[PDB]
């Protein structure tokens, strides 16, 4: 039967728009989804999304040929400075596909062997940093996990260090990055954006582009300039042919590619080493068992590629964590054709739909009734999980790139974290979760000590 689908509460002529007048919109559309179920309309003047909870429902949104990636209002908020890289182009735009296909081997597996040495090397600075600490100072996680995280990207994407471990105040293009992403998420519920109001902040938003697009433009001229080559993503864009079109990328885009790049290597990845050391000081009995298998496979003062590869049950750890707090927790699609969604919601062409992670991650039905504890051993065989499941890196084509540098990374920081400390919850850490661009555990701080082994 056609079904007629769920819808909260409204308000007047605004219909659902205030319920995202909130400055926690994902945990709010999470308790929507508790009330409502596996699918819900959400309307506001001029526009109709659909919110998607269900691998059920899920499994089917993620069939290219029936649906493709849709930008977001906040994908379109973030083109106004990540222009058309990968992560704000349509699957059409010919920029996107050139992109795809030059730079996939830049991110596999294999190309991980590649940048393992610069990781390692932002990774023992994270480490001598906390050596470093005084007795009875604290650790402040989300931060010092972006240090490492925008440091990695920066090392490894274009040979740049942002040196973020010498500092208090972010680098300059990190100040004018943050803003910009900040006005891009306040631009989804501000009413009247052209009030003469906000002609500070659209100046504000020009200078930070500004400053954005100098620096990675004068990083791409000089290494043109120079000619050099290196184990960096900027020489695979100078270097690089589509083999369909046989065309290389323009310094245009490559700028666009690595402001993406930065967006990304930047909260959302540290997020996940964020929520997972959460996880872990919350659940001791998990933290000595992923302790025992750093101890027992990080023989050598720095870790191997191989090494990192070994670490199966931190590699479930950190997925138990993108299960439970997926640090990019919606993307959009829309329909390519006229179609019925689960035999029961008829939808038109161009229809949008939002998937909304977290809540997927939380259903019964593949799970079990254990959803909200942390248990990687739900990880041990892969194989048992149904398609479209588990989606912290998004769908298809349309994939995170990063996902390979991103766990490789993660896993990397992790084991030498757990190699090289104990771990306290001194303060008896109360989880909140700040939304921006993505979710972190505000305030999340920790002791550390050291087991006192060396790097050198
Ligand atoms: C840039 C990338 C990393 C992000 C992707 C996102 C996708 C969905 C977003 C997001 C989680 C921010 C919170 C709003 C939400 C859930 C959303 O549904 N937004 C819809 C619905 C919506 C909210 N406000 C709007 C204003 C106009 C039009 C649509 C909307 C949207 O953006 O389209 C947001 C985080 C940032």
């Amino acid at each position: 039967t056609i079904k007629e689908m769920p819808q909260p509460k409204t308000f007047g002529e605004l219909k659902n728009l205030p319920l995202l007048n909130t400055d926690k919109p994902v945990q709010a559309l999470m308790k929507i989804a508790d009330e409502l179920g596996e699918i819900f309309k959400f309307e506001a003047p001029g526009r109709v999304t659909r919110y998607l909870s269900s691998q059920r429902l899920i499994k089917e949104a993620c069939d290219e040929s029936r649906f493709d990636k849709n930008l977001s209002q906040a994908l379109k908020f973030v083109r106004d400075f990540a222009g058309d890289g990968l992560f704000t182009s349509w699957t059409h735009e010919k920029n996107w596909k050139k992109a795809h296909n030059i730079l996939l081997p830049s991110f596999s597996q294999q190309a991980m062997k590649g940048y393992h040495a610069m990781m390692v090397d932002i990774a023992v600075q994270l480490v001598q940093k906390w050596e470093r600490l005084n007795a009875d100072e604290h650790i402040e996680v989300p931060e010092d996990m972006t240090r490492l995280t925008l440091d990695t990207i920066g090392l490894c994407g274009f040979n740049y260090r942002f040196n973020s471990f010498y500092r208090d105040q972010p680098h300059p293009f990190i100040t004018s990055m943050v803003r910009a992403l900040d006005e891009a998420m306040n631009k989804l519920q501000r009413a009247n954006p052209d009030d003469p109001a906000y002609d500070e902040n659209k100046r504000q938003f020009q200078e930070d582009i500004k400053v954005m697009n100098d620096l990675v433009d004068k990083i791409i001229a000089d290494r043109k300039a120079s000619g050099e080559q290196s184990d960096d993503l900027l020489t695979h864009m100078l270097n690089g042919k589509d083999p369909e079109t046989g065309e290389p990328l323009d310094d245009e885009n490559i700028r666009y590619q690595i402001i993406t790049f930065l967006i990304a290597g930047h909260e959302t990845t540290s997020g996940l080493l964020s929520f997972a050391l959460y996880f872990l000081v919350k659940n001791p009995h998990v933290l000595q068992k992923a302790a025992e298998e750093a101890a027992r496979v990080l023989v050598d003062p720095v870790p191997s590629y191989k090494q990192v590869k070994q670490l199966k049950y931190v590699g479930m750890v950190l997925n138990e964590a993108l299960r439970l707090w997926p640090t990019a927790p919606a993307f959009s699609l829309y329909a390519k054709e006229d179609t019925v969604l689960g035999g029961e919601y008829p939808l038109e062409k161009g229809d949008e739909l939002m998937v909304l992670i977290p809540q997927l991650h939380r259903d019964k039905t593949i799970w079990g009734d254990d959803v909200e504890e942390f248990r990687p051993e739900r990880f041990e065989n892969p194989s048992a999980i149904p398609q479209h499941a588990f989606k912290p890196f998004g769908n298809g084509q349309r994939a995170c790139i990063g996902q390979q540098f991103a766990l490789h990374e993660a896993t990397l920081v992790l084991g030498m974290m757990l190699k090289h400390f104990d771990f306290e919850d001194h303060t008896n850490y109360e989880l909140d979760i700040k939304e921006t661009l993505t979710l972190k555990p505000e305030g999340f701080v920790v002791k550390a000590k050291s087991k006192k082994i060396p790097l050198g």
